[PDB]
């Protein structure tokens, strides 16, 4: 149907859209703590502390499969990237403050993100 045909296009256009929040919140990480998953061969206990992983590379792969429905899905994604991290790492580490330091950063571009896929419906 020319239906379907236009929330294809609407799909592929808020696509486009997170592709650039995505960009914009992984410069807020340039010591690329967040861009891979956490490696089970180095920390082989991961899932029982942590029951959703998640992880820039793998949130890229669900945008380019036009995963994301909207831009709820992917903010709770990111959010899983955040406090995944805050709590098996303690506050005193590089780790918990780097999740912090992305968290702030990235709230800037997340609420612009939300106004334009509001206006542009």
């Amino acid at each position: 149907s020319m239906e379907q045909v236009a929330m294809e296009l609407r799909l592929t256009e808020l696509t486009r859209l997170l592709r650039s929040v995505l960009d914009q919140l992984q410069d807020k990480d340039p010591a690329r703590i967040f861009a891979q998953p956490v490696s089970l061969k180095e920390v082989p206990d991961y899932l029982d502390h942590i029951k959703h992983p998640m992880d820039f590379a793998t949130m890229r792969k669900r945008l380019e499969a036009q995963g994301y429905k909207n831009l709820h899905e992917f903010e709770e994604d990111f959010d899983l990237i955040i406090d995944n991290c805050m709590k098996y790492n303690a506050r005193d580490t590089v780790f918990y403050r780097a999740a912090v330091r992305l968290r702030d950063q990235g709230g800037v571009v997340l609420r612009q993100a939300r106004r334009e896929v509001d206006s542009i419906g």
